[PDB]
């Protein structure tokens, strides 16, 4: 049984993929203790991506999907089915691992009986930013969702204990193109106890209508409110309130109301947002950061003018 | 007939009550020209309050209520029934009178044929604050409600002409725990003409819910304005109502409820009561409300919580 | 012997001060035989004071007396149009003044540039109604554009209009409302012609200041939007949206009672006013909204939603 399976979807990455694969093969961890599973989502770049992968024949596991799924969920699920390791680590095909990432994260996890180990993120170039607050207290052996800002770091670019995934049948969902990674991490967090944060290095380097989206958000709230770990109803309210805050600070199209979106699309978007939030108990609202009090109430009331106004006052 | 009856409810005041009673008994006014009427609202502090009062036996009038009413209204009404003086003065059992208060206020009242005399308030310690603007123009023999800020000084800690109370059957009401003193003063103001303000000293020293009952009291305030036999002109009534609305928005109970930590359902119920009350007040009064409150007032009339929240964010 | 210009001037109870206006028209650099002043009195009742002034210029002006006071400039202006057989007309308000070079300079610039419309720079005397400025900030413009030369911000009829455009398209002043009928006339003209000129060498026209449910007003505004959306000149639908959006902006910047929402207007009148405003705007395609200046995004949406509180709030944030 391998210590770690690194699971990496590819699609039309081309020659730049060398740098990523190289970062995985050059680890302090013993090469025989881990594997890189590459799942190509039917690249169509005149064989450029496949030619890169072929250069590492014998050194990686590889599966080619027959059709392009359009999303990371299907290839990630494929990778999960192929892994029989102790832990999995998801890697995006443009990113880099620090040479000490697998060894340091695995060892910290084993030492602390961790279900989840989160290594400090670094970033290369302007673009998507990375979580920071989660790493500001140094190494944490037994982290807390609220106190260690975990709902602000919900990517799957982390080390997950495979048995938790298997026992709870946690799969990436394919309903929406967005936030399915958050749902996966939330489902995992709500079904496990032991989370660890490791900050010695930048272990992982990120390299730079709403029907479906809000169905995914709805699943996030459902996962919190059915958690067998966080069973206490007031605790669930606190967690839900924190997710609401994160959604208002960082969600997709957070500033839609005053945007150039067509009126009819704003109405439909807000309608989906409103329906989703109105399934979340009002008891969670007091745990939302209070600068958002008006915006949250405007969304509950499904009132576009009031959302527009709330955004002008923020 | 005494010049003044000082009416003072007590409840579990204990030893500190000495200081208050002493301030009343030590006045420049001739001791035989006034009386202190103490009405105990059934203190239950192991006889501590009653023992203080007993030390002034023979020197004060005293009545013990058999049950604790829970507010000042019942003991104040008891005091009114007991007084046959020319003027009454209500005193809270923690407060102090300046030594010249009864004489100076009475004399100013008699000289100006005053129905109401208001002496300058001082305050000791943080807590409930006192009116200031009413006293910034010095002594005023014939004050005006609007120009002399009287709707911002509606406590009953004042000297009231007893005949006005008797003829108009003005009693403290007991519906709510709050604002019943405002209602009394408003009823008095709306049934009298002559008000005086005296500022030579700090004559009186203040020493530091669904809304169903509170808004019923507020409703009575507006009714008193609109049935005033003194202020009979309808436009004048609108002006007075508008001024009360302003005071309510500046100083009312839970004025900032909309963005508070109150539960949503309680905000809705509170605003519902507020809205019902305000919507019995003619819209003709709205133009006499200080105009920074125009949006907040309209939001309340529309019973629209989001709009009230927004109005408060812009104030 | 078709005249170059007919100046059309309604009068009502102007009295002795009318001398100054009439004199400004008779003292032009243009040859006196090349133009005419048509005076239409809207039944003055000032003990013959206005008529006595006009009588002093008998034989130098054309004159028509209306039997009843219409109450607005539309009827007398229409009377003037029927009487004119000139190449161009120029509307003049009875309190205002023409610069001595106005008819000659504007006509010549128009003839040189085949202009349907010539706009001379406005000056103003005394505090009161203001005059457009941005339209004149680029100097002389031979072939102006409605959007780039701010023409929707200068919609008075105090301008030189080619008469054939008025005749062919049967453009008449409407009498439904007491307000904005001049805007509608200018808009109808603009939407049925191509060539506009701006002349700024002098203050050619001097505005002299002397010291409502909305049912009719918004019906007039409705006609403005209809004229834009049926323009045979601006036929492209996206261009129509752009023009409509610009008019909406002008309406929100300068319209009648623009700040009604937070005013001391009675509540029921605010509601009725907003109701008329809302009904009118909701006949204008939402595709025009992106061409409205975006500080007005909330106010415009509040009006579309017929929501008084939201209009009040929008005005507090502007
Ligand atoms: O109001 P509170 O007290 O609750 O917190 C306010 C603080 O300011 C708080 O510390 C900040 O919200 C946290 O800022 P940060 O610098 O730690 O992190 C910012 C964001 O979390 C970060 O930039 C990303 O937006 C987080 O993305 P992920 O959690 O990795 O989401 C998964 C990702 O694959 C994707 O689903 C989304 O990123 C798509 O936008
Ligand atoms: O020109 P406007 O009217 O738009 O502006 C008003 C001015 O700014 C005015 O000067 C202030 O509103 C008032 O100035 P102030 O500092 O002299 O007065 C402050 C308050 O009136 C005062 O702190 C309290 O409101 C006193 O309340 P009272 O009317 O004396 O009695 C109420 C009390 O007995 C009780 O009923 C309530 O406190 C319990 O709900
Ligand atoms: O369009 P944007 O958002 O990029 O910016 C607009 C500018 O900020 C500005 O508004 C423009 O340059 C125009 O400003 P202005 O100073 O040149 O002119 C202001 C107004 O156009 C003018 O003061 C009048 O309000 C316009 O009236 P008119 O169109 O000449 O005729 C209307 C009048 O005859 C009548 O219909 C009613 O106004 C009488 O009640
Ligand atoms: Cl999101
Ligand atoms: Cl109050
Ligand atoms: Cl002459
Ligand atoms: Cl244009
Ligand atoms: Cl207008
Ligand atoms: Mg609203």
């Amino acid at each position: 049984m391998k210590k770690v399976s690194v699971i990496m979807p590819t699609f039309n990455n081309g020659e730049k993929l060398h740098r990523t694969i190289s970062s995985v093969l050059n680890q302090t961890m013993k090469s025989t203790d881990y594997e890189l599973i590459i799942i190509d989502d039917h690249s169509n770049d005149n064989g450029e991506t496949l030619n890169v992968i072929k250069k590492y024949k014998g050194l990686v596991r590889f599966k080619q999907l027959k059709k392009n799924s359009g999303n990371a969920s299907v290839p990630r699920n494929t990778g999960l089915k192929m892994s029989k390791a102790e832990y999995v680590f998801f890697l995006d095909s443009d990113d880099l691992l620090h040479e000490r990432a697998l060894e340091d994260l695995y060892n910290y996890g084993k030492e602390n009986n961790s279900d989840l180990i989160i290594g400090k993120y670094g970033v290369e170039g302007k673009g998507r930013s990375v979580p920071k607050a989660i790493f500001e207290k140094g190494n944490v052996a037994k982290a807390d969702i609220i106190d260690n800002s975990i709902f602000y770091a919900l990517s799957v670019l982390k080390m997950f204990k495979k048995s938790v995934i298997d026992k709870n049948k946690i799969k990436f969902k394919t309903f929406s193109k967005t936030a399915e990674d958050q749902l996966f991490t939330i489902e995992f967090l709500m079904n496990s106890k032991n989370y660890s944060i490791k900050t010695d290095y930048e272990y992982y380097i990120v390299v730079n209508t709403g029907n479906q989206y809000f169905a995914t958000i709805n699943e996030i709230y459902k996962a919190i409110y059915k958690s067998p770990i966080y069973k206490n109803q007031e605790k669930r309210h606190q967690l839900a309130g924190k997710y609401t805050t994160r959604l208002l600070r960082h969600g997709q199209k957070k500033n839609f109301a005053n945007s150039k979106m067509k009126y009819e699309d704003k109405i439909e978007w807000l309608n989906n947002f409103s329906k989703t939030i109105n399934k979340v108990p009002r008891d969670s609202d007091k745990y939302v950061t209070q600068i958002f009090n008006l915006k949250l109430e405007a969304i509950r009331q499904n009132d576009l003018l009031a959302v527009m106004i709330a955004d002008k006052l923020l």
